[PDB]
């Protein structure tokens, strides 16, 4: 039987419960309108799956170890991806060749060939088992491998000029949910600007050229100390864009931070370095290498975003949930009505028809 | 007191509101079955935390600068991860040595040693302060650094053979939520296939070997132009899997796009190039290097996914939300019934027991 | 008119339906406290958008090709990022020069110059078009390019010592929504610890030093085979932290996996290798190179996390959803009461005030 049910309903008309209920309903409606609808923008579809493309190029020349270093010297790796290192300090061990020689760390002091056993395996090469004089004052165990051993201990200068190097970032982003593409280079960017522009969060925040020194500052770091220990900075690019607004309002927000934080909270491992070697060999077959311990700033360009564009389906479901939520005030209004007019017995009786068996 | 409450209810039996309510219920149920259940597949749990692995290897040989280039010559970096560059064009500066020489861009034209001060510090090397004859017609400032300076400007040919190179991808994906692992190399991949296979959207869509020219075509690019300016292409690998279906129906979908989008939309920064150097030294200790300004196509293999497998809890909560939603027709049924039969007063009186105090 | 509506309600008092409904309500409340509140911890805000930075440094020395290899030889690339390779096996093709020579894979068998045409376009250098003796028994096609050609096929040893190398990880993580930073190096780590500590999932899970052999074991991989074939293992670092709990309880979880899973289930692509060359050139201008086909284990240090901390708004809306959901038992209690008490007619009559017209 095609029959429509609906509840029998009391309809109190107290001025008190009337105004207090209407106020609770106003609060529910205004909360839903201002927060869930305007602020949390539930009337639109969101895309968080952003597609990004980063190309980098470092520029500047510097003095180090009586050489002029350009980008090809101090940038590692070279292909201009979203992570690169600018080397600020180098510990060179020139012309290592495969052979025999003693370690240089005091960690390996010896007087007898018997002390040189399978105890201290890492580092350099493999122990020959002998104990040999490294200097007039010290004897250490002898090893086979790249000779001479590097000294990890005496401090070298840092490349101050690196502070005035420039990082050019070229970022392309695409929101597929809205098939919307844009990049951090606006069409009114000129060659002349590129030649002279200066990124600053306030003074010029759209300039693709970033002074290393500026970035180090924005992250609150002392170039002098960071360049000595090495470390990692993040240049974050955020694209939070409401596509319901104007196309030219989808704009890049740059942020600057140091990522290897644990390092400062550590006296044991204070920075970021790595070791690699330049490989040569003579007209004789013999090979030799230049070993560099490289200290520098790693830069991660970090691109995130999320975009919203209005759609009818989310709006519809949000308004339906809104209407279904206007009802929830009834329980509080029940409590007020049934316990705050002295004649509560009247209302409990009016509303509740007891039964028993 | 162990008491069960339930409201007093009108139970109208008008044929009109009866059938209109039953039809509204049929529509709510059919939306929930067709949309929320079949389409949006709400009966299963979804996992997007996919685990992926990309291993790459390039093949091909070409003529450039009267040499045969193999992969080790044109692929950078070499380790065959999900991002790599295939170099298509090169502007070379042979045998740079550390020294003194004049700059070569007209950007540094001078007549006086006084123009060459500490003002235009980046690029090439460091100004020595003199102004030097660069050619019989031109004077530019002298610098200390890698000499001679690179000439940026004469356009060089591209490596046409690069079009016919092959990119081999090896992708492993794993869904931890369902402990389901699979890769883009289907168990029916044979050696003979590998020897001749052919990625093609139609003819061989599971061939792990992709022609560069193909991929460039697929991104809607002209190899000539891309090989001239450089760029970044994305090879996307999708694992959209309905695990309720067959294990052998979990299949990879290849899709092709150019990620450095801003570049064609820009007159200032039109492609992708980078600079790196081959470091040598004479039998004498003397160092010399080959400076390469490298133009090429960047490929990043992009693996995303989501799989769903049925679970009981999503079905339970969706059916619970269904029943809690079946009522929602009542507000519309109320307005129609309670305001469109002229004798609406009957229903108001039967339903509404007014009160006053 | 500020008027409050509310439904009229039956109020059964049967002991039976009283306890059965009260039990259903107890079960809903206990589930909501135990599941949605204790387990799924809905009283707190979650952030998964963790920012992470990894720096690695590999250590150990080993014998390969009758040389001692240190980190600068076998780790690639060298900058100490979240992905690196420890090379375990090498197939070297020494002193290659650009020239003419026949191929060395049997894939290029020939007897006549007519077989070597533009027919088999890929691979090696360019076919010179002639057919030349490769061996006393076999003839292959001649190519222009780096000579002699590499033979991929003769089996070489592995660097057994690689098993005993050590990977040092330094991970910095940041939950930005709660602006909480920490690292995997706890402040009570000493130099002495670093010198001798030993990572173990149970005994010392905070030692940042992981023996490669251990990592290979933990991923359920056999060093000998992984080192022969090459492969990819994942080192995942998880930060599951309840900030409501103790601060020194935000702790990293190590997990070990092989990511290139497709490799073992496949007869086509069994490991991980790549090729690169050491570049030299004579005192004559002419270049010659050492070609290495490099086999090793790739390492991805994989950092995920999510933190939850109590907030009032999630607690409020969960308690609200709890109370609004407690009602749902009424439908089942209706069916039970109105059809399983013999006096169902009493309640049908009490509750339902029919209408007809
Ligand atoms: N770090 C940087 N500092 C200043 N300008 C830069 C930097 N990187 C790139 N540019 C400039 O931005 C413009 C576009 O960069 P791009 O490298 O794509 O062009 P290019 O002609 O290859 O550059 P270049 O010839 O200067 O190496 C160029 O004019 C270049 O001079
Ligand atoms: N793979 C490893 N195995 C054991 N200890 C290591 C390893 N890597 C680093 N350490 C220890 O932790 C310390 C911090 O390393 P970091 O690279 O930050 O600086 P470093 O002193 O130049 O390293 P090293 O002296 O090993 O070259 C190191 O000095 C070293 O003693
Ligand atoms: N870019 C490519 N084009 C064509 N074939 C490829 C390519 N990459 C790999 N292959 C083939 O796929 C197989 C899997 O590659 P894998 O590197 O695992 O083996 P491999 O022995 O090192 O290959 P090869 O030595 O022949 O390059 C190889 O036998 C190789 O022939
Ligand atoms: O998911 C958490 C929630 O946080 C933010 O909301 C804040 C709000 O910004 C503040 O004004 C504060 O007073 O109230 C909220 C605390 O929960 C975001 O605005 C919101 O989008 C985000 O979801
Ligand atoms: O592109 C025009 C655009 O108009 C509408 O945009 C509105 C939007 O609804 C509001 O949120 C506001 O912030 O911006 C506009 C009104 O000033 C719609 O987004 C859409 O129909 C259309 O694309
Ligand atoms: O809630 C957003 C919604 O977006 C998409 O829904 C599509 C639907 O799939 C199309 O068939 C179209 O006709 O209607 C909607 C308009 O976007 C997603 O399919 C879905 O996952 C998501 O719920
Ligand atoms: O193939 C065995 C498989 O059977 C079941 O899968 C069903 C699935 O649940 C249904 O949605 C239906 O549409 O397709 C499948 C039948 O092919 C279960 O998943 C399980 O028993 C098992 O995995
Ligand atoms: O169902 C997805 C679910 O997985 C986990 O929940 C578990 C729960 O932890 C166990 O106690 C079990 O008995 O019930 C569920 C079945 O897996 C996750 O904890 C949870 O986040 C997720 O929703
Ligand atoms: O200690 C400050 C911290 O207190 C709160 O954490 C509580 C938590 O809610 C309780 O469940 C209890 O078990 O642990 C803590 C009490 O010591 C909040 O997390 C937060 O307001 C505050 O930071
Ligand atoms: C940066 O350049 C300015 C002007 O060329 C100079 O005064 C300053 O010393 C430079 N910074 C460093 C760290 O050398
Ligand atoms: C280019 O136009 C945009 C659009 O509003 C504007 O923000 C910007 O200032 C313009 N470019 C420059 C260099 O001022
Ligand atoms: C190779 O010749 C050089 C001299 O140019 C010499 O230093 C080196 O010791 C020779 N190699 C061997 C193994 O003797
Ligand atoms: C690419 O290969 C096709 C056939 O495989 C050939 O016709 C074409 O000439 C090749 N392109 C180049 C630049 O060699
Ligand atoms: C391999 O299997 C896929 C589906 O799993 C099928 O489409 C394809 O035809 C198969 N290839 C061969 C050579 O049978
Ligand atoms: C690795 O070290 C262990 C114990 O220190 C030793 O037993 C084993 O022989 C070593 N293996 C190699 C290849 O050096
Ligand atoms: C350092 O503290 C952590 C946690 O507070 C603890 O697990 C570890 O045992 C401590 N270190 C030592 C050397 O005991
Ligand atoms: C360069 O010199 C080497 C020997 O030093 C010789 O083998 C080679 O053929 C020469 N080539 C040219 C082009 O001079
Ligand atoms: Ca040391
Ligand atoms: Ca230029
Ligand atoms: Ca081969």
């Amino acid at each position: 039987f095609f029959t429509y049910e609906t509840p029998k309903v009391i309809v109190v008309k107290s001025w008190t419960i009337g105004i207090i209920n209407r106020v609770v309903q106003l609060l529910i409606i205004s909360y839903f309108v201002g927060w869930v609808f305007l602020h949390e923008k539930a009337y639109q579809v969101r895309d968080t799956a952003i597609e990004s493309s980063v190309v980098t190029k470092v520029k500047g020349s510097g003095l180090y170890a009586n050489r002029v270093m350009d980008v090809s010297d101090y940038v590692t790796p070279p292909q201009g991806t979203s992570v690169f290192v600018i080397i600020t300090k180098m510990i060179v061990t020139e012309n290592q060749m495969q052979g025999f020689c003693p370690e240089s760390e005091e960690k390996y002091r010896c007087v007898s060939d018997s002390q040189c056993g399978p105890e201290r395996l890492p580092g350099g090469g493999i122990l020959t088992g002998r104990c040999v004089n490294y200097s007039s004052v010290l004897r250490t165990c002898e090893i086979q491998g790249w000779c001479p051993t590097e000294v990890d201990t005496v401090e070298t200068p840092i490349m101050m000029e690196a502070e005035n190097f420039t990082i050019f970032i070229k970022n392309s982003i695409r929101f597929p949910l809205f098939n919307f593409e844009k990049g951090n280079l606006l069409p009114n960017l000129t060659a002349r600007d590129m030649k002279t522009c200066r990124f600053h969060p306030d003074k010029d925040p759209f300039c693709p050229i970033l002074r290393v020194g500026d970035v180090v500052k924005f992250a609150g770091q002392d170039f002098a100390k960071l360049a000595r220990t090495g470390g990692v900075l993040g240049i974050k690019i955020g694209w939070v864009c409401d596509l319901d607004k104007a196309w030219d309002q989808c704009i890049p927000k740059y942020s600057f931070t140091r990522l290897d934080s644990v390092s400062e909270k550590s006296s044991v491992s204070p920075g970021y370095n790595f070791r690699f070697a330049k490989y040569y060999k003579m007209e004789n077959g013999s090979e030799y290498r230049t070993l560099l311990k490289a200290f520098g700033i790693r830069f991660d360009v970090l691109v995130y975003g999320n975009a919203g564009k209005f759609n009818i389906i989310p709006t519809i479901i949000s308004s339906v949930a809104a209407f279904t939520s206007v009802g929830v005030g009834t329980v509080l209004c029940d409590i007020i009505l049934l316990n705050f007019l002295k004649g509560a017995d009247q209302y409990k009786a009016k509303k509740f028809e007891e039964v028993n068996e």
